[PDB]
DNA sequence: GAACATGTTC
DNA sequence: GAACATGTTC
């Protein structure tokens, strides 16, 4: 349990999880790369993520976002905010959501924000909410107080997000895993990154 | 006193801050530029600097304190970024305050020191007698922070501010020079050199 | 955004 | 130490 699972399993419902292509405008803050199944994101800037439910689950099931290292070396390794900006003035006030965790769930109230005794793992829950009326997908709005180089955080050291949906008892209904990086150019990091893996 | 004065004044007594050359051999944990009277140094890798003075009054003693070199910033205290005064690697093992950029190593008799009404910190140490045959007496510093370090001095310059002062307190002498803690002392300075040739 | 800065890898 | 990684200046 300490170490959490990335492996893929998409539950009953079809879950889903897609972020809406960005904006092909030039000035991205998150593109994701498909092929790379990984997010490039500006840091603290709101990237949203869509999810997508085939058939509805049994009320008060709910989504987990957790952040980990993809290095199998620094899985044990617990997910948490670099000192300096965990007490760093300029966000923690404007935002409720303990220093601490990387990942806050931006635009919700009854998002729970979770610290697991046991594994000492950061994580932020939520509700699931239905669909909006005549639209397909329930968005989501993700916040990372951290940059992927951010030392005393995970400095330079990759990490995965798993989202998972969950009902009230903990039952795993479904995850979907991908890489994350909060950067500061997610445009050049994903071009370089894309030639510099596909052209391999 | 906020702002303390850049400005070198050796005194009665001539106050000489060197740096007794490196190696020379091609690994350098810190380097001292002489044409831009630029320190460079490796992180919290120990660098010693030198004095050479007349005899002062006893008890004088000799403090080191950062200051930045942008005018802009001078208002503002040099600090260690949290992510390092937090830092587990060295803050631990050592008695001095985790605050605190400047460090220094051989003493016990050092006193860091921050003061209330500016805020700002240095360490200081009593002036000890060059060791016989020793011309200059030789005081070991340690940077707990890159010059590129996030929280604290991110990216801003800085200048080391020296001097020996009486236990009054009052200003005998003072040298300052910049500095840039990085995490290659060598390929800076000959870039830096190198650029302001051309 | 391209030029630059600056720490890390192999 | 060269070549890569990555926030930052202008
Ligand atoms: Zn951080
Ligand atoms: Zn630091």
């Amino acid at each position: 349990e300490f170490i959490p699972s990335n492996t893929d399993y998409p539950g009953p419902h079809h879950f889903e999880v897609t972020f809406q292509q960005s904006s092909t405008a030039k000035f991205a803050t998150w593109t994701y790369s498909p092929l790379l199944k990984k997010l490039y994101c500006q840091i603290a800037k709101t990237c949203p993520i869509q999810i997508k439910v085939s058939t509805p689950p049994p009320p008060g099931t709910a989504i987990r976002a957790m952040p980990v290292y993809k290095k199998a070396e620094h899985v044990t390794d617990v997910v948490k905010r670099c000192p300096n900006h965990e007490l760093g003035r300029d966000f923690n006030e404007g935002q409720s959501a303990p220093a601490s965790h990387l990942i806050r769930v931006e635009g919700n109230n009854l998002s729970q924000y979770v610290d697991d005794p046991v594994t000492g793992r950061q994580s932020v829950v939520v509700p699931y909410e239905p669909p909006q009326v005549g639209t397909e997908f329930t968005t989501i709005l993700y916040n990372f107080m951290c940059n992927s180089s951010c030392v005393g955080g995970m400095n330079r050291r990759p990490i995965l997000i798993i989202i998972t949906l969950e009902m009230r008892d903990g039952q795993v209904l479904g995850r979907r895993s991908f890489e994350g990086r909060i950067c500061a150019c997610p445009g050049r990091d994903r071009k370089a990154d894309e030639d510099h893996y596909r052209e391999q």
